């Protein structure tokens, strides 16, 4: 059972390099208008206290230097929207899909395509961590890079990449420019709140290691939602909701197992742990496939 | 570390779909030829031991539908390489990039386009295992679905998806028909497999970079010895292409291929003692040379 990312070629098509100064990142452009990571405006002294309104005001249109592959758009215009920058262009990209702006929920999933100097990278999921920060992959020059899901002919964009913590995890925006989380775009070291473990989806993904003939964390047993939330909550798990349960119902009849015998299971595991087994592969249990994307793949 | 695909979108202007009455798979859209598993010709009755050529003799140019999306693209000609079938078309992929057909070595990594009726699913890494099976997420339809990496902009094609063996993993071809292992398009057993060492030694090479270390001692050893001692771990043997393509790491930290050799030989030996390596007790092996590089940097 594998991690698997959208598609990326519909995103591929909007993006671009975007430079200011001796900075560059990537930007998005859509229609006629290139979103990215308000930080390009910043030089080394301005990102511990950026002012930004009073940063922007000083820059003309002319300072940006915008590149779809070897062709310059023209800047035209610009205005900012909370954390990301909207560039006016005098060309509309014919590349642009079918689109929405969403701003996505801890423990939902989405696909990052990583870009560098305007050029997409890798392609690869991950989740809203319930801290807000996301375990990525990303190095200097990311910032810019988008997450996103697919839907029919839709992409739905709900990530722009701004930033790495001190432990290594990442921080970013919504297309509004909004944070998720409680971070800043300046250039400071940044800790994250305590992160939990989503716990839906990791029951999901034990029905999909079930669905593929691997059962040896099973039990007899089985347990009431507040008893195992207790349990949870213990071990820095995620509350589940009935919610979730009604969500993991298309797995539960597939495989008959009902949800909280899944959750006396999970129990199980956390209180005794694998004792070396291994679980679709992993010696860890894997919170960041959601119900849909076990279903998704399940399904094609 | 993250398995990373390419992405995929050079691929996606590339996929079609390929119909013989009721049958449909996907095909490889590249200039002016549709490149697809040739068991698109045959009914449940001939995938039992079919007779290609014969199938393939009573096929005509106006029995294959090939299709980009609902749009259908004229097939001129018809011919088998292998298990692959190349129906020339009249219309050249104005989307083709530049490309290559490679043939991978066990170990290797590659980008999988998972796709369905021609439309692509998702995108994921794949590992060419030492028994010459993958481990994909692959369903009814997805044969023809392809796998690749790239390199600068150009699309080395490696993989073409054919059937699923009884223990739940994939095989299939080239992009010129030719399976990886010993298999055949009909109605099989993997090899027992094995660990992929130069990965485990690409790995190692990752922690240090990372400042992970506890694990190198001050020896070394021969190719041939560590070699006969990784087998009795199901390891696999080295090659010397391996050797080489570990050259990049081991100029990175300094560290010897054969030095390393000796440290994870130590390793199997001995354990891991309580300890971890890049925060886990278990040594990775799909991650190449190359994936830790491109991470890394
Ligand atoms: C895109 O411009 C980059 C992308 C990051 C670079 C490395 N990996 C990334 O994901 N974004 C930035 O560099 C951020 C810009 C500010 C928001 C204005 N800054 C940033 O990511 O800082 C990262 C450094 C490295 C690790 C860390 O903890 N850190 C913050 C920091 C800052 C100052 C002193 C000490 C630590």
């Amino acid at each position: 059972f594998r991690k698997m990312a959208f598609p990326s070629g519909k995103v591929e098509g909007c993006m671009v390099q975007v430079t200011c100064g001796t900075t560059t990142l990537n930007g998005l452009w859509l229609d006629d208008v290139v979103y990215c990571p308000r930080h390009v405006i910043c030089t080394s002294e301005d990102m511990l206290n950026p002012n930004y309104e009073d940063l922007l005001i000083r820059k003309s249109n002319h300072n940006f230097l915008v590149q779809a592959g070897n062709v310059q758009l023209r800047v035209i215009g610009h205005s900012m929207q909370n954390c990301v920058l909207k560039l006016k262009v005098d060309t509309a990209n014919p590349k642009t899909p079918k689109y929405k702006f969403v701003r996505i929920q801890p423990g939902q999933t989405f696909s990052v395509l990583a870009c560098y100097n305007g050029s997409p990278s890798g392609v690869y999921q991950c989740a809203m961590r319930p801290n807000f920060t996301i375990k990525g992959s990303f190095l200097n020059g990311s910032c810019g890079s988008v997450g996103f899901n697919i839907d029919y002919d839709c992409v739905s964009f709900c990530y722009m990449h701004h930033m790495e913590l001190p432990t290594g995890v990442h921080a970013g925006t919504d297309l509004e420019g909004n944070f998720y989380g409680p971070f800043v775009d300046r250039q400071t070291a940044q800790a994250a709140g305590t992160d939990t473990t989503i716990t839906v989806n990791v029951l999901a993904w034990l029905y999909a290691a079930v669905i593929n003939g691997d059962r040896w964390f099973l039990n007899r047993f089985t347990t009431t939602l507040n008893d195992f939330n207790l349990v949870a909550m213990k071990y820095n798990y995620e509350p589940l909701t009935q919610d979730h349960v009604d969500i993991l119902g298309p797995l539960s009849a597939q495989t008959g197992i009902a949800v909280l015998d899944m959750c006396a299971s999970l129990k199980e595991l956390l209180q005794n742990g694998m004792n070396g087994r291994t679980i679709l592969g992993s010696a860890l249990l894997e919170d960041e496939f959601t119900p849909f994307d076990v279903v998704r793949q399940c399904s094609g």
